[PDB]
């Protein structure tokens, strides 16, 4: 293995057929906000991590682009398919598209743009890390789409101020880096103070496991997409980060819409820690809480 | 007056004594965090305004220094004594001492650092409310102390790049800048991204066409009818927009000291700033109108373990 990878994860169960909205999706409120929200529809999240299936049936009217900057596929950066299947697991959360059966992304109308950064081993490079970074920053669509989120759940040991740098023009531009916090050798990027770091509980809430978050989200038993147009059951701390890419597309169309004028990054950041619920662990152990979208609708009006 | 200036409010009463926790400090439920927060203890807030009477009661041991940076005084820099009010009243919200008497403010443990940067009429050069910026920024004080609040109540019409440099650079070195809302010839400092932008509500979490603002506000909190200290060891009670942004100021050292215990590390500003925005109750009005709602310091013990 090169030195940045996939922070370790158990495969619980995989099946070729689902048809359900996952308990993740559901439990993090996405269903309530999703008509105001747009389902994401606008938003577009850089999944950097081992590529996609692009003809998953969940997936396929997702995808909007993208690149591979592994040397996997002799290096051809228009070949970003998935041969781990771990990008495609987390793509499903963020995005899977409502089909009818399968199932269901937090932001089943948000696009994304695939960064194959990881080889399928789950290894890359630190380099293809920060560079995979930078390019999500300074991709434009045909039209001028831009990228506002990105999402991993890799991490190294090493601090490198070629991956900092990275993490820095990406909020400095007004990019959200959303990367999984877990288990020292998987330390970076997540301890960087700029990336919005998520933690796992299952799904009665308890924490799965000095990391320093901002926020939980469900990592147990989380059912998405995967190879050969089927799914996969896959448990570990960075099942979580993925719900958090989602909810940032359909929190920036909810918080645009209210405030009426674009938001910096710091914003929406708050806006995220906003709607996170604590479960009642200290914040050093669940950050600001357990990511519960429609918070700030049940809170209005309500005064001692 | 000059361009920038205190942003535009009311005295509606002028008294010798007083004994309340004033209602403002209450309904922002400062209270409520004391104990969680040892009352904004270890934290310095620069108020940046009209000076302070350095030895009101409510006040003298609240205050570890400050600066003149106006031409009041003929320009005796160690000389931050008040020659207006204003900036006594706001010193009294953000941090008035507990006494048995008088009142007291949202972090009654909280220290003030006051700078001078408006003359006795409120009105002030904006490169004097520029080097204010910096100065509270740059200060150490004698244990190498660094305030990471600072507060001010005014605007004024002209964007400069001298001004917006002072602004990102508070922002940059962690520091928390929060700015009154103008009720656009007060526009300046509070439409810039990086400063938090306060409007005001009154007692019942109304609005007044008074205190109504245009600017792109982050938060509201109390501004008709504050009561706190004022010049010869008195009181006075102001309705304002700019009432409402001390309270805010206050509220950050609370937020500072019960964040950074709870997550067990140090936040930077960024983070501070959600810490407050998690601490805004909305009332119903637009984003426009409340921003992200009502400080209520206490919301995040009232939701903690509450799932649908
Ligand atoms: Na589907
Ligand atoms: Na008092």
């Amino acid at each position: 293995m090169r030195k940045f990878r996939l922070i370790p994860y158990k495969q619980v169960d995989k099946v070729s057929a689902l048809s359900e909205v996952p308990m993740g999706v559901e439990i993090v409120e996405a269903p309530a906000v999703w008509r105001a929200s747009a389902k994401g529809a606008g938003q577009i999240i850089g999944v950097i991590d081992t590529g996609c299936q692009v003809d998953h049936p969940d997936l396929a009217e997702r995808i909007i682009g993208g690149v591979n900057l592994t040397t996997d596929y002799g290096g051809d950066e228009t070949n970003f398919s998935d041969n781990n299947g771990h990008g495609t697991h987390v793509a499903g959360t963020v995005a899977a598209a409502e089909t009818g059966s399968g199932v269901v992304g937090v932001a089943p109308k948000a696009d994304l743009f695939i960064i194959k950064a990881l080889s399928g081993d789950g290894s890359g490079e630190m380099g293809w890390i920060a560079k995979a970074i930078r390019y999500a920053v300074d991709w434009r669509g045909p039209k001028g789409e831009q990228m506002r989120i990105i999402t991993m759940s890799l991490g190294g040991p090493t601090d490198s101020e070629e991956l900092h740098d990275a993490v820095k023009y990406a909020v400095s531009n007004n990019v959200s880096v959303v990367c999984a916090a877990g288990n020292n050798e998987f330390a970076y990027p997540a301890a960087y103070n700029e990336v919005i770091a998520v933690g796992a509980v299952d799904f009665d809430l308890r924490l799965s496991d000095t990391e320093e978050i901002d926020i939980v989200a469900p990592g147990v038993g989380i059912k998405s997409t995967y190879l050969d147009s089927g799914y996969a059951e896959l448990s570990g701390t960075a099942m979580a980060a993925p719900h958090v890419a989602g909810a940032l597309a359909l929190i920036i169309n909810l918080a645009e819409d209210a405030f009426k004028r674009s938001l910096s990054e710091t914003e929406i950041y708050a806006q995220l820690v906003r709607r996170a619920t604590p479960i009642g662990f200290t914040a050093q152990a669940e950050g600001n809480g357990f990511l519960t979208l429609d918070l700030v609708e049940r809170i209005t009006g309500q005064f001692t």
